[PDB]
Order: C-alpha cells, then structure tokens, then sequence
C-alpha cells in the first residue's frame, strides 16, 4: 500500500485525444506526509503522437487529468483509465481494485479547490522534460493539484511547448516531484 | 525520526520575516527517508519590500534571503527568519502539541556540507531550482538552497530567491519546488 | 539496508580520464518502489579538472558509469571504485562488501536493456547543475538507466556543457531525482 501506480509497462492506459492513445507512467510513493512522484508520457497514436507545428501551428499543448473521489478512488472521467491504476504487486497491480487511497491525495489545505478566496501558486509544480530524450527538444510539464471541479481531489498534468517542432514524436524523459499528502 | 515530517503547517498564515515582521508564509515540509531528507518548499510574500516587485522603478531589488538556523539538537533558533511557533513535527494538518527537542536526523549532514572554514568551499552544499511567480510560465525566479553555511548555529538551511527578469508590479508568491539533502543521522 | 552510498567526504573514488581523478558523491535511498537519488561531482585532477574551452574546444562532455550484476553488486569496469560503494554505517560504509542490493536497481520493465524493440526516453532523467556553485556556469547531467552492455543493470551520468568555459574547476552543485526500483 506504499505505492500507487500505473504499472511500468508500455501498454496504453490513457486517452488524450482518442481512446488509449498514450501510456502515462505514474508512480506515487508515499513517504509519510509527502508523496514522491515520478512521471513520464509516451503518446502512441492520434493528434499528439507526431508533432509538426509547421503543418499545425496551433497544436502546442494538451492536458491529462486524474480526478479522485473522497476515498481517493479515480473517477472514470479522468484521462487515465481505472483498469491499471492500483496499488503495486511486483511489476503489476493487486488483483482487486482499491477502495481507499486518501493518504496519496494532495492536501486540501496546502492545495485548496477553487473558491472565492485568493488563489496561490503553491498548488503548481513546473518541470521540463525532453522529447525523444534529445536535449534540444524541451517541453514543459505543469502539474496542478486540486483545481478541477466535479471531484474531491485532482492531479492534472499540462504538457506544452514553445519551439516549432517538425515531426517530433511525443514521448518523454522522466520527471520527479513531490507534494504534501492529505493524510 | 524514522519517517516523520517536520513542517511549517500548510496554512497560509504568515510565519516568516524577510524585511518586516511576519511579511511572508514560507511553506516548508521536511520528510525523513532514512539517510536523505525529502524537502518541499514554496513562498508567499504578503507585505513589505518584497511583496510587489517593480524593477522598472527599483531595478536593484533583485534578491533576498530566508535563513533557518538550528542548534546542536536540530532545534530552530529564534533569530532565524522563520518563526518558531509553528515549525514542528506534524499532527494532522497541524503540529504535535509539544515543541520538539531533538531533530538531528533532519539536519543537513556536516561531512557532506561543512560549516564555513578556510578549507575549500565545495558547491555540493547548494541546490538550485526555478520556481514561477503567480504560477505564470513567463515569470521565473531562482531558488538557491544552501546547507550549513551560516554561522552562529550548528546547522543551517538558507533560501536565496533571485530573479533576472525586469518585473513590473509582480506579486511574489511562488510555485513549489522539491529537493533532497543528505541527513546528519 | 536502506541507503547505498559513497561516503560524503572529498577523498577521490572515481576514475574518469585517469585513476582517482574525481569524487562522485552518490546517495541512493530506498523509498519502497522508488529510489531517491542525490548526486554531485568533484573532479580533482586530470583532463576534466579545469575546463578551458579556448584551449580545448571539443572537451565538452564526459561520462561516469555504474554497472551492476544480477545481485546489484557494482562491476569493476564502472568508473566508481568498488571499495567506495556500500551500505551506510554512520558516516562511513560497512567494513565488508555487500552481497545483494537488487531492491536498489533500476526496474528492467520500466527501463529495458538495449534490444531490437523501440527504445523509449523514459529511461533518462535530465537535470542541470552548476560549476563552482555559480549561477552562470550550468552543465547538464543526463542520467540513463540500464542502457549499458556487460551488465544486468546500469546507471550512467553524462556531464556536458554548451558554454565556452575558461579556467573553470569542475566541481558541482547537487541534483536530486528518483527512479523506479527493480524490487
Ligand atoms: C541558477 C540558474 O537558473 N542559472 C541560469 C542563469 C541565470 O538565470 C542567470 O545567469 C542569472 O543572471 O541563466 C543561464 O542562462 C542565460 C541565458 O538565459 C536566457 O534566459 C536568456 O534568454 C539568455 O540571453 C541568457 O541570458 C546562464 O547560463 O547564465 C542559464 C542558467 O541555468
Ligand atoms: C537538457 C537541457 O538542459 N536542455 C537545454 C538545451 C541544451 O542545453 C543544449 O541544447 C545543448 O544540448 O538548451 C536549450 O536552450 C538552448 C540554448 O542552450 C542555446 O544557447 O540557445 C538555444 C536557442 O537559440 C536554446 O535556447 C534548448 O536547446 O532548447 C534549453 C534546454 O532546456
Ligand atoms: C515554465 C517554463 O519553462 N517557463 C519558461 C518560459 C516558457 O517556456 C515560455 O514562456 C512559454 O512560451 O520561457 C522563458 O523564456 C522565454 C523563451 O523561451 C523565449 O524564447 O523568449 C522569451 C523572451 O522573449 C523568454 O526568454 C520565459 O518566458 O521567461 C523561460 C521560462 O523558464
Ligand atoms: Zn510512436
Ligand atoms: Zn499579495
Ligand atoms: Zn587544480
């Protein structure tokens, strides 16, 4: 129960533009009050698989959202599929879907839901990853905690780039970050 | 201090003094993962000289420092910029009710990061990161964290915030950054 | 056995271009399914000790390799010397070489060895460190998992820079990252 993850294989588990067009590899490891997170993305098909901004000047970003209920269970309207998001067992998952993962949720006092109170930037982490592992192909991964509506907690990953990439496949290096846990 | 968390609490009540009393909330979370401490930090400035940055009217205002000084037992000293009242081991979204007396396992390692001396000062006692003001991607600032370089204490963690862009009336409140350091014990 | 490391003093323990020309400080802490890593480097002598790209325009990168066998034991072709890598015991290392550390190896499903199949970028993490701690002296540390031959697992650090440095001592700030563990 110390690690929630997508499993480390490369089987598509995420829908960005079309069904199962990407494998989001996400590992959440609970280190007490902080969750240590490691993430990467491989797009395998669809609109975001091969980026060509000469042809499509406007395709410059996309978002992957993980929505969770009060028990920390993933809601089906998340881009990530519920099928293989579970507690780890070896290189796979436990046989049964979990019913509670509140200790992996982002803290609501640190990262409040939208309200009419002042919105602070501490609920965002910025990182840079590299497409195809090439140092001159950076893309920004912006992670935001608890800013989606229709859920009790949320983790969203926005990927964007500013260079005019020509036939660059969207598959990334890995990024680590952490966040304060709800409990 | 097996896997405990030493923190500032996650609320937004000012707990730090940069230029004037209680002008900011430093949110700092230190979690012990054996020989390394996993740290998560962000800063909200609410008043004073560093609250709203205008480098067109004040081009020389480009950096400031927040210092956490600790004694031989890992206890935070009162002359640190961070206040002592809400820096303690975590209990729910708050702190345990007794001030801690020992936290040596959360201190930066003295062999990895020696106190100042006339021996060579190696760069490994610094970690650099970039955070963003207001969560805007076009508003970077550098957070430089240095271990054990202050005097008047046994251990120290110093945060230096600086920026090179010429900001015009930009509120200094930041995104979060994670780093780790080698623990003393 | 929760931390494998190099002792964080300044005694040389690594051979880049000549014997014991550097001190790699590496700490690997097992946080369950993820290893939390912290690395820095001091070059004390030889070719990479003082960088002068006016004198040597093409000296712009070097690599430090850690190669491990099936039991997670460091192999002698690694740049890091075997006498310097062991589980922590206070501020030093245990007195006898360890026999197993498979739980510290980079996961082979997440990071496969080279083969005929498509190679994904998720087996790389990029970071930037700073020479002499100066903010205007960045160098890239690229860390790759399980891409070397002659071993069962590997962690390799490639240090490179794009600026023309003139008489700059190669000793760095520290970088943290994590990776998915084998067991
Ligand atoms: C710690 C850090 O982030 N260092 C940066 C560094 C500093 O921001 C700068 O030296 C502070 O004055 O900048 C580096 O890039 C320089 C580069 O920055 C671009 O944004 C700008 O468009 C260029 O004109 C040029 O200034 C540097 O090498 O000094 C990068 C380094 O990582
Ligand atoms: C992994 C990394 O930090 N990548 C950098 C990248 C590399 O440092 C560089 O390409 C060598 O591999 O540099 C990036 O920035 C570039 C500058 O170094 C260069 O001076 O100017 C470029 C544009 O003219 C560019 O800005 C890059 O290639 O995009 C930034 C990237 O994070
Ligand atoms: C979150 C992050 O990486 N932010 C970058 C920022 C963004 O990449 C960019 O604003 C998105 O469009 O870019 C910064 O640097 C800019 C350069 O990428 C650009 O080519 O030139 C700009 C000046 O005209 C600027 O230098 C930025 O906006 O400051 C750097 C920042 O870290
Ligand atoms: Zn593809
Ligand atoms: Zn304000
Ligand atoms: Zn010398």
């Amino acid at each position: 129960t110390r690690t929630l993850w997508t499993t480390p294989d490369t089987s598509p588990n995420c829908t960005i533009a079309q069904d199962k067009d990407s494998k989001l590899t996400l590992v959440l490891t609970k280190c007490g009050s902080q969750i240590l997170a490691n993430v990467s993305l491989i797009v395998v098909a669809g609109k975001y698989h091969i980026i060509n901004n000469k042809t499509n000047p406007k395709i410059k970003s996309f978002t992957i959202k993980l929505l969770f209920n009060k028990n920390g269970v993933l809601l089906d309207n998340s881009n990530l599929g519920k099928a293989y998001w579970n507690f780890r067992s070896g290189n796979s998952n436990v046989s049964t879907a979990y019913e509670k993962a509140i200790g992996f949720m982002p803290n609501l006092v640190a990262y409040p839901k939208p309200s009419n109170s002042k919105k602070y930037a501490r609920d965002i982490v910025y990182g840079t990853i590299y497409l195809g592992g090439k140092p001159d192909q950076p893309a920004v991964i912006k992670t935001t905690f608890n800013q989606e509506t229709g859920c009790e907690y949320s983790i969203t990953f926005n990927f964007s780039w500013s260079k005019t990439y020509e036939n660059v496949e969207f598959e990334t290096t890995s990024f680590t970050f952490s966040y304060i846990a709800q409990e």
